[PDB]
Order: C-alpha cells, then sequence, then structure tokens
C-alpha cells in the first residue's frame, strides 16, 4: 500500500505526536507513567470489532488497506469456549476515539464479507500463529481519522524488531476488561524484550512466531501492556521513511491485574507469507 503509515493529522501536516521521538531514539526515560490518553488521530489504523447481537466490544484490530482488517485468531475462533464468530455476527468500527459514544462524521461502520484464520493457528496449547484477516463487504473511504498502517517488509522487519527498541500499543484496555477476575483510546510505549526474558517470564510455551514487550518489574513503571485490546496493533515508526509499521498483533498480556508484566504479540512479518497469499489470491 503506497500511502500506508503516514497519518493525515501528523506526518501529512508535518506534525509530531507527543512521544514519537522517544520511540525513534529507543529512549527509556526515568519517569514512571508511560501511558496516556491518545491524541486525536494518533492511531488511525485502529479498528474495533463488535458483536452485532448483543452489541459489545469483542477485540481490537487494525486497517491494512481499504478492504482488509487484521486481528488475532482467538478473537474469532476459540473452541474451548465454543467461540466461532461468523462474518454475519460481527461489525468493525473504524476511526473511533471514544469507546462509549457513536462518533458521526468521524467513525465508519463496515460489514464483513469473509474471515480467514491462519490454517496452523494453535489454540490447543499456546495460541501459536494467532492471526486472522477480515475482508470488508465494501471498501472504506479514507479520512483524517481512517488510514491504513504499513506491513513490514524484509528490511523493515530486520531493522526494527530488536530487543531494546521501542514500539507502541494503542487500545481501550480490553486485555484488562476480560481478566480482572476508561473510555478514550490509550497509547503506551513499550520496549521489545530479549527472547530468554520473555521465555523466563511466562508459563506458556512461546514460539518464534511470538515476541514480547514491556518493562522489568524492577523499574516501577506503570506503562501497561494491558492497555491493549486483543487483536490490536503493536506499531513502530521507521526512521528511514517516516512510516508506521505494524510489527505485532496483541495476543495476550501477563499479569493484567496490574503486575508490570510483558505483553505477548504475534510476529507479523514471520507470518507474512500467509497474509500476502490471502490478500493476493482472495482479495480484490
Amino acid at each position: 500500500e503506497a500511502d500506508c503509515g503516514l497519518r493525515p493529522l501528523f506526518e501529512k501536516k508535518s506534525l509530531e505526536d507527543k512521544t514519537e521521538r522517544e520511540l525513534l531514539e529507543s529512549y527509556i526515560d526515568g519517569r514512571i507513567v508511560e501511558g496516556s490518553d491518545a491524541e486525536i488521530g494518533m492511531s488511525p489504523w485502529q479498528v474495533m470489532l463488535f458483536r452485532k447481537s448483543p452489541q459489545e466490544l469483542l477485540c481490537g484490530a487494525s486497517l491494512i488497506s481499504d478492504r482488509w482488517v487484521l486481528t488475532a485468531a482467538h478473537c474469532l475462533l476459540y473452541p474451548p469456549w465454543d467461540k466461532n464468530f461468523t462474518e454475519n455476527d460481527l461489525l468493525v468500527r473504524i476511526g473511533k476515539h471514544s469507546r462509549t459514544r457513536y462518533e458521526r462524521n468521524i467513525e465508519k461502520i463496515s460489514m464483513l464479507e469473509k474471515i480467514y484464520i491462519h490454517p496452523r493457528y494453535n489454540w490447543r496449547e499456546n495460541l501459536d500463529r494467532d492471526i486472522a484477516l477480515m475482508k470488508l463487504k465494501k471498501p472504506v473511504a479514507f479520512s483524517d481519522y481512517i488510514h491504513p498502517v504499513c506491513l513490514p517488509d524484509r528490511e523493515t522487519a530486520a531493522s526494527l524488531l530488536q530487543a531494546g527498541y521501542k514500539g507502541r500499543v494503542t487500545g481501550w484496555g480490553n486485555l484488562k476488561e476480560t481478566w480482572t477476575a476508561p473510555s478514550v483510546l490509550q497509547v503506551v510505549n513499550l520496549p521489545i524484550v530479549e527472547r530468554p526474558v520473555c521465555k523466563d517470564s511466562t508459563r506458556i510455551r512461546i514460539t518464534d512466531n511470538m515476541f514480547c514487550a514491556g518493562y522489568k518489574p524492577d523499574e516501577g513503571k506503570r506503562g501497561d501492556a494491558c492497555e491493549g485490546d486483543a487483536g490490536g496493533p503493536f506499531v513502530m515508526k521507521s526512521p528511514f521513511n517516516n512510516r508506521w509499521y505494524q510489527m505485532g498483533i496483541v495476543s495476550w498480556g501477563e499479569g493484567c491485574d496490574r503486575d508490570g508484566k510483558y505483553g505477548f504479540y504475534t510476529h507479523v512479518f514471520r507470518l507474512k507469507k500467509w497474509i500476502q497469499k490471502v490478500i493476493d489470491q482472495f482479495g480484490e
């Protein structure tokens, strides 16, 4: 997608959001609060996935072109809970900022024509290959508020996804919502964690198709990975072309009863073969 990742209200107006520079420099400040309300149109690829009946927020997702939305598989299909949502059970809401209000002349509601779950999705064990695509019934018209994120290529994947570098999760806290057993869009900047520390920190068997971001419980940081929505976008800005790239999809978070624990994310580039195939073969 030629114009992907350049936000109409920032990169296009040559404006910078409050914390993108810290992201570009991988800068870790001594400050404790690392999460805040999102500025208007800071994350315009942000999608809400809704159950039609009863109406309710199921998951996050992201816009990757006028016809395609990306999310996590376990948002749509999860047999242990008898979860199998059809195209006909769901709506997507794009261009939103506040959760608890319909936002006319800003947001757009689309129907789904078809769902594509990764064939090797593994719910039995660890949510390996936790990825799905949703083809919109109708192409959606872009605005200042609705704009697709880029997907990484080989070189972008290689430079950007390294332990120590900093990405960004946006969402309305649905990872918190599901498990405690806040209405404006949240942004949190989180660093990518070394693989052995991700391995060490969780009980799940992690695979190379996953990465984790967040802070050691050492530093008192209260920038939370659970501000994410399951299915939602983990993004990073390239210092080479000024574009936003979706490097991750929120799969789960650890200690969403406030712990300062890592979020786990589907490694998008690693599954790009499947993504491209459905987009190329089953699209236009």
